[PDB]
């Protein structure tokens, strides 16, 4: 028998399903574990440690590693932000359109991918690793620097002691769920945003759908596009929950923005764009960035699998307009 307080984390896990989860509320509760039992939840919730025999103790011991490598004091780019793209991701997995499209183990993956998409980010961006010369922007040879390392973290993470979530997988399996999560995370980066939508777009135009209004994909390359969108959306999905949980993440990313912002001064690198904490109009770019990535994205991502973003489409309208009174 639960403590009340996990008693009340229990109740609010019950919304795991459905878009707009509390995932704050998660966060405070657990002590600051929402990826943990976000991702043990999905797991029970999928079946996934009967299917893949994931003794639960070395699921537990790795998730926990995981959620230690994301940085506290890192306002967007934590462990609370993994939990949140975590869930959505499971939620656009369910998609009726998409029912009975992927295999257990494309799932793992997407949702695998989710969880560590963003591990041991240092709040800054790529170009900043890159202009300052840094040990990991020399590693990557300065193209997806974080993305590679986020990948390569994960990864290595499964070497510590009783992690290794994936030990009764075979060989076939762990190869090709290490091949599509490494495909996923790195078309994370926005740099391969515009792309990543064309072939959305590309594959709308060309959309085929068998048996009961269920879409068709025959090929790696369409398998895999569709699972690294739907990833991409949900990382970029933050404008589309209820307003209450989207103004915390503007905060939140605003926050590590003008921290690099700071940084970049303190050294008088240029100030990136919209990084100026003194000059900045935080609800323009919102808008800005909803008509021109967000929006023509979750559009996209809407007519693949209509009407069944339909809702998610409108809020984003909805906040939308919200943001364009602010200003
Ligand atoms: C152009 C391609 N990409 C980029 O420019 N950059 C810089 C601007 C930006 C990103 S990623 C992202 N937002 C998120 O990933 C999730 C959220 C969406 C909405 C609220 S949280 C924003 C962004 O929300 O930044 C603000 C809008 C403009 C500046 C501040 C990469
Ligand atoms: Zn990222
Ligand atoms: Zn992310």
């Amino acid at each position: 028998v639960k403590t009340e307080q996990e008693d009340v984390l229990a109740k609010e896990l019950e919304d795991v399903n459905k878009w707009g989860l509390h995932v704050f509320r998660i966060a405070e509760l657990s002590g600051n574990r929402p990826l943990t039992v976000i991702m043990h939840t999905i797991f029970q919730e999928r079946d996934l440690l009967k299917t893949f025999k994931i003794p639960v103790d070395t699921l537990i011991t790795y998730l926990m590693t995981l959620e230690d490598h994301y940085h506290a004091d890192v306002a967007y780019h934590n462990n609370i932000h993994a939990a949140d793209v975590v869930q959505s991701t499971h939620v656009l997995l369910s998609t009726p359109a998409l029912e009975a499209v992927f295999t257990d183990l494309e799932i793992l993956a997407a949702i695998f991918a989710s969880a560590i998409h963003d591990v041991d980010h240092p709040g800054v961006s790529n170009q900043f690793l890159i202009n300052t010369n840094s040990e990991l922007a020399l590693m990557y040879n300065d193209s997806s620097v974080l993305e590679n390392h986020h990948l390569a973290v994960g990864f290595k993470l499964l070497q510590e002691e009783n992690c290794d979530i994936f030990q009764n997988l075979t060989k076939k399996q762990r190869q090709s769920l290490r091949k599509m999560v490494i495909d996923i995370v790195l078309a994370t980066d926005m740099s391969k945003h515009m792309n990543l939508l064309a072939d959305l777009k590309t594959m709308v135009e060309t959309k085929k759908v068998t048996s009961s209004g269920v879409l068709l994909l025959d090929n790696y390359s369409d398998r895999i596009q569709v699972l690294q969108n739907m990833v991409h959306c949900a990382d970029l999905s933050n404008p589309t929950k209820p307003l209450q949980l989207y103004r915390q993440w503007t905060d939140r990313i605003m926050e590590e923005f003008f921290r690099q912002g700071d940084r970049e001064r303190e050294r008088g690198m240029e100030i990136s764009p919209m990084c100026d904490k003194h000059n900045a109009s935080v609800e323009k770019s919102q808008v800005g960035f909803i008509d021109y990535i967000v929006h023509p994205l979750w559009e996209t991502w809407a007519d693949l699998v209509h009407p069944d973003a339909q809702d998610i489409l409108d809020t984003l309208e909805d906040n939308r307009e919200w943001y364009q009174s602010t200003i």
